């Protein structure tokens, strides 16, 4: 242990290491299901939790690990891949923000460390002090008591600041008040405003992705799509790695804080672990507010690096050949053909020399889509919609399955809320027909009441105005899905037994049971339905928006400075 991890020592075995020191059911959702013939059992559960025995045999199958022998002096080529991707003209630009930019769209029940009390919400109003005397600490480089709080998956303090199943069975963070130090400074790197790491898709809504990345997929005369495959990325990130991660930050940040930085990289690179104690080799963890920058940006520098080496492209003109697209770890590169089948053999060889080996599943060769929607990214894959006025669009495709199981339950220790949910949803999975009548069908319960802001979107006004705003169509415009990609999709749920012949046909009576009755029904969006029915939806003017109230429109996010 490093002088500035003797700490531990005074404030102390069973763990067994090998290789690191040991010293509830929405309940209306949930019905309209039910009432169709869905089994709500015969859904995966999608908010496992781990246990004590296997939290911990988990911890010595993963988190157990020497640094990965790496390729030598390879940073000095990976910042050379820097070199060509960087943003010149805001070197030495990025500086702290102030307290008022960082509440804004903040948990406010952020995880509590081992050893605070107060969630971040809590340290926000009273110990703001408290958090620059460690800025101040760090600013100038004086050791602090860097420590991480480990915990399994989707447990209670499994509290964030697709992203909550593309995170690990060990969940790893340092306290609040060290979260927001951190964040309070690097936030134009931690929530990459301007968007630095190319090909970085954590800004893009999901609406969106399908369709954006189709656009660049259709300049190729024969377009390829190679995946990033790598086993647990966080335990496969090196001390080596993170010093590279360290000078990217130096070199956009100002002068000031390259003190701060450097004291929280030798921080970070040797970590004592809170669980029972374990000391940890270099790696990263599930909570440090580096990961999806940190990882993002080490990412397409290996990958990108990989991918020169294997097609003898150089760094520079990476840029013009492949078109990249991570989010953390999970990523896909698109390139012309010979490129991409060149990157898929030579690559799986380099990436293991690289510290980050593949899970090559094919035949030693990493998995390339050939045909445009078979890609995989980030839990969701591109089914195309047709519209009524014979253009085509993409939406972000999943399994029934997994999308009925996130959507029927919720963690908890309300029927506005569940209208919230049908919405964001719908906003998501309009191609799935199951999903968009469910949706609609929680939308037509109690017109009366308005929706909650806990989930992720959520529509004031007419959800179904709502809609056309985002999406740029309407969703009586909706034609025909996808033929083969969405029986792909619903496969799952005949092999799961969930639901039944009728169930395609139980439901679609219920909408029509409604939208025959004389009146406006929201149901008559569905342009099957409105057919059956007769009857059809004027909709009013609705907008989609999150939080307190900002705004998302169909390629921005307008926020609200009227009363900032």
């Amino acid at each position: 242990l490093g002088k500035h991890n003797d700490w531990i020592i005074g404030k102390i075995g069973n763990l067994r290491t090998k290789h690191m020191l040991n010293p509830v059911y929405n309940k209306t959702i949930g019905s309209v299901m039910t009432a169709t013939g869905i089994r709500l059992e015969k859904l995966p559960v999608v908010r496992a939790q781990t246990d004590t025995t296997n939290f911990h045999q988990a911890i010595r199958d993963k988190i157990d690990k020497e640094e990965n022998l790496q390729t030598p002096g390879l940073h000095k080529k990976l910042m050379e891949v820097f070199n060509a991707l960087k943003r010149p003209e805001l070197e030495s630009s990025y500086d702290a923000v102030e307290w008022e930019e960082l509440e804004r769209g903040i948990n406010r029940k952020g995880a509590a460390g081992f050893f605070e009390r107060k969630n971040i919400g809590e340290i926000l109003d009273s110990e703001k002090n408290k958090v620059e005397e460690i800025i101040d600490n760090l600013k100038k480089g004086r050791n602090i008591k860097y420590y991480e709080t480990a915990i399994p998956k989707n447990e209670k303090r499994d509290v964030n600041d697709f992203v909550d199943e593309k995170k690990p069975r060990v969940i790893q963070y340092p306290e609040a008040k060290t979260r927001l130090a951190i964040t309070k400074v690097m936030y134009k790197w931690v929530k990459q405003k301007p968007v630095v790491i190319p090909g970085y898709e954590g800004k893009t809504p999901l609406f969106q992705i399908f369709d954006k990345v189709k656009k660049e997929w259709d300049q190729f005369q024969n377009p390829v799509a190679v995946s990033f495959d790598t086993k647990a990325w966080d335990t496969q990130v090196t001390t080596k790695d993170l010093e590279l991660i360290k000078d990217i930050q130096k070199y956009y940040f100002k002068k000031k804080w390259h003190k701060f930085i450097d004291t929280l990289t030798m921080h970070m690179t040797e970590v004592p672990v809170i669980c029972e104690v374990y000391i940890r080799k270099g790696q990263r963890g599930s909570g440090q507010p580096d990961t999806s920058a940190g990882n993002s940006m080490l990412n397409v520098l290996t990958m990108v690096y990989a991918f020169c080496e294997a097609t003898g492209v150089p760094y520079k003109s990476f840029d013009r050949v492949a078109k990249i697209h991570v989010c953390g770890d999970d990523g896909f590169l698109i390139t012309e053909r010979a490129l991409g089948e060149k990157f898929a053999s030579k690559g799986v060889q380099i990436l293991y020399e690289a510290g980050k080996p593949q899970k090559i599943t094919e035949g030693d060769k990493m998995k390339v889509a050939y045909q445009f929607d078979d890609i995989e990214f980030c839990s969701h894959t591109p089914i195309q919609v047709r519209w009524s006025d014979n253009t085509s669009s993409y939406m972000p495709g999943r399994n029934t399955t997994t999308i009925l199981a996130k959507m029927a339950t919720r963690l908890d220790s309300t029927i506005a809320y569940e209208k919230a949910v049908a919405f964001s949803f719908l906003l998501m999975y309009s191609w799935n027909p199951l999903i968009r009548r469910i949706c609609l069908l929680v939308l037509s319960t109690e017109l009366q009441v308005k929706p909650g802001k806990s989930t992720t979107y959520y529509y004031e006004g007419d959800p179904i105005s709502a809609y056309k705003e985002v999406i740029g169509h309407n969703l009586f415009d909706l034609k025909r899905t996808s033929f083969e990609k969405l029986a792909k999709l619903n496969l799952s749920m005949s092999v799961l037994g969930a639901w039944t012949r009728h169930t395609s046909k139980r439901l679609l009576q219920d909408c029509v049971n409604m939208g025959v009755k004389e009146g406006n029904w929201l149901v008559n969006a569905d342009r099957l339905v409105s057919s059956k029915t007769g009857n059809r939806y004027i909709p009013g003017e609705g907008h989609t928006l999150q939080g307190r109230h900002y705004e998302e429109l169909v390629l921005a996010r307008k926020q609200i400075n009227n009363f900032q």
